[PDB]
């Protein structure tokens, strides 16, 4: 039987006798935060640790809470070198509930971890009985135990009584084909968010940019448009330095370059398929080997 | 034939069958992509609306569609006229192959010219479907069939010039509501931050310094708020700044008595409202009061 | 605290197995068939509304514990005939009880919330399945394994359940319950209709096997808007102006099947489904031939219920 | 400018623009709506694309959309030319409003005519998508946006003429399928029965004596089957019939070891292959082999 580390950043999900049948589980708590307060030093201390302690397990199930487990599986898939295994997994219903999802969500998530189909497929979430790549994979709804899903491209594969069908892979590079890496790093550079809306105040991106924030995503709206005042001062920050990535709140669909903005007149960048939470995981990584527009969107076009 | 006003705010999405259907006639708001949509359009359109809704039988409010979802929203809070009111808009060029807006603007004048639609609220038509205008939101960045009710599904389906009607919304809207915006020139200002994992609590902090009469939180999850962020919004309700816990997650309600302790901290619960929804309505309510549980009341009604 | 019957007929998707329950109602259960909902058939369907509607003023709500393969097809059906307006109120699970995970015990605790509250009377028929309050008309089974498989795919939920309360926004639009003019207290016999399936070179044989044997109505699972493969409409033409009803609905899983489409039904008494889809058409289809045989009666029936 | 080779199955869905992206030639290959499609026009296509193959750089198939998606997965296992075959047809008729014949066909010119599009079997290009044959299904009976790939979804979009191809299909199809109907007249005969309540065994009984070869079962939830039509379909696999368990849902696998021992009554099931995709399948391995054994191994694997 495999051996899986269980690397966890909170509390339980689930306990569960039915593990032993198919791996040999340990576990480590490596923080202990609720994922609305995830941030930089997390991202980085996991994937130290999973790229350190690659050659000790058979493979690694990430616990992680619900509500930004897209952005540290997304942190992952750019930064894992190890080609072994790294799933992700949550649950939306308190342990102690009801219909708990947490047990067989974190039964599945060790049979994908102990699966040799899974390696060299990225980092995965595995929810609902779905097999996830990290980049698409979003929370779709505030508490459906069917949230997680991958809206534009959808899931690699399925587990039905253990056994997982693949049928897809991700041609985006992740994990150990990217140049990103984080192993000498203590911190990212500081990038920000802002939304777009009607009316929609310039402060908030004024405030980045005099705090002399590396990057911000816009989360525009449409095909990553902006309010003209957002508009006006994101394009005076991109010509003093900043970069600028136009993401979209729209929850399904591409930004794409050609559409309403000449992001090459700006000095934009265009985030296609990645929200505005993942595109800021592309920029920070970005970050750490360009300032560079044009190249910054060759990565955005290539991860 | 009934008769129908036109009421443009861009921008040409030409289309003879409309006069099979109804006798048009177009004025021209404002000119504007809706990217730059602002309080002051929205003031000018419910006004038009209201002071003009006995001399039409029904409106069609052709519109951007980045913001349509917010204009609908406003609307459908603001107007005092009981006929339709319909907005539409295109999502290719009029000039592109296989352009939506000939259709989609036909389609809304069939609804606007149903004497079935009225009293449904401000409606949302495009790609053959009639859409509530609290619920609708624009799903995708570039398909024909982005607007959809992603909570509660449709109010009726467009087939051959007919609306099979089969749903009706229940919360309270248009004249039922008690926001009256006859004489207003500004609307309380209202701003939005989004959480994520390391969120910088500056873009609240900003907010805040100006003066904000209220702030949507666009949290991650059932509404949650990342610390700092959390700090600096529990402060400004402290202080009088009203806000309001949303979700950037695209559907699915942020409940009170979730994950945070919305009496506590003197914060509102948003339900269903996306962000630029619960804007929408926390603007109208500041016009009514300050007080978190009135707001709340109100978040609960419309 | 409010009485609430559970009507099985099935057995077990998780009282004492959900100890909550005692929490929210005063429940009591009743074990009316046990079969698998795969051979649901005419005689539960009749049982089950008979049993509602005489035992209506001896409880405050009804909770089905169903299959989940045909779940969608008995609620309808209770939707159309049940007479009590007391909230009734289905339920399945997707997984077994004995496993992980299981989704039987919220489900049933959901439903008897939903049975409970006040607010559901006068709803019609409902099926309450992955904390969704669905109307029985439109609701269907769209995934094969998914907890979250039961969605009403065309007009979306009534309302949805967060810690034991539930938010209705919406109220089905068609007449149901006691809105509608079927009664079956008196009936021990249902019209016989079936189902036959379009797809490309399809045989004629199935739908000349239903009208050699006197079927009283053939629902008819088309190919895009509710269209036929040119032998299934040679057959269903003739069939129609024999006195078989034939109703077009459609195999594609959302949308209506319109009149006015490519098919001139006025020209062979065809009647267009609407949104019911193939199962559900029968139903109803089914219900309409215990008070007329006439196409345009079943046309108008279809755009009323 | 690649050579793209346009072959009609139906009437017209429309573009000068085709000029600007690549060379095109039109054939006529058949003329009927795909509501009576039938095994010989797929035999004549077939042979038509892997006779050409060679006579040009891509091709393009206008179609119905009625039973697109079964035409697509039958040329996704039996086509040889490696080169792309792009399927199209329109959801609104070409007279219309808004057409979206037009730009489906553009589209449809543009991913045929890119070479990142070969050797993905073939594909089906509607509302700006690309869909591989397989999963491609129809979901709605009116919306221009119909087609889905409902269990794994797309393989890319187009944007301005661009594809972002981000996905592949696993399981073999074209020249790595061991299918040939180069020299074929007729396909097996394959059925398909549906389950509900009180399912009369009747169609089934009419299959089986007619001696039809398969029968694919439309059953309820994970492949169920109605008393009956257990029965009917028990007897017809002993005595030599192909019988194969698809569903019903629109979504999700019919599996082995579900509530049915497909092992005990010779039966096939049929995975994410819903009925009609299930027939093309099961008539394609009833050339090869009429074992139940060996045509569940092909329904693993195409
Ligand atoms: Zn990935
Ligand atoms: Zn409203
Ligand atoms: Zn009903
Ligand atoms: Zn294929």
């Amino acid at each position: 039987l495999p051996n899986i580390t269980i690397l966890a950043t909170g509390g339980t999900i689930a306990a569960v006798p039915q593990l032993k049948d198919i791996a040999n589980v340990k576990g480590e708590q490596v923080v202990n935060i609720g994922s609305q307060d995830m941030n930089d030093n997390v991202w980085l201390t996991l994937a130290k640790k999973i790229n350190t302690d690659c050659d000790k397990t058979d493979g690694f199930v990430i616990t992680h809470g619900t509500d930004t487990m897209e952005e540290t599986a997304y942190f992952l898939d750019l930064t894992v070198k190890c080609d072994k295994p790294v799933v992700m997994v949550g649950a939306m219903r308190p342990s102690t509930s009801m219909s708990a999802d947490g047990p067989f969500n974190l039964y599945n998530a060790v049979v994908t971890a102990a699966d040799k189909a899974s390696a060299n497929r990225g980092v995965l979430v595995v929810m609902n009985d779905t097999v996830l790549d990290g980049r698409d994979v979003t929370k779709t709804n505030t508490t459906d135990v069917a949230t997680f899903k991958s809206v534009n491209y959808g899931p690699l594969g399925y587990i039905h009584n253990g056994k997982i069908d693949y049928q897809r892979t991700p041609a985006r590079k992740h994990t150990s084909d990217t140049p990103f890496d984080v192993s000498k790093l203590n911190e990212l550079p500081k990038v920000g968010i802002v939304y777009n809306y009607a009316n929609a105040s310039d402060l908030p991106a004024k405030a980045l940019v005099d705090a002399g924030y590396d990057g911000i995503v816009s989360a525009g709206v449409g095909n990553g448009n902006l309010y003209k005042s957002v508009f006006d001062t994101l394009a005076t920050a991109a010509k003093t330095g900043t970069a600028v990535v136009r993401s979209s709140r729209v929850p399904t669909g591409a930004t794409t370059q050609d559409a309403e903005v000449d992001d090459a007149k700006y000095g934009f960048v265009a985030s296609g398929t990645l929200n505005p939470q993942k595109a800021r995981v592309l920029l920070q990584l970005a970050l750490t080997q360009t300032k560079d527009p044009q190249q910054i969107q060759q990565i955005f076009n290539q991860y």
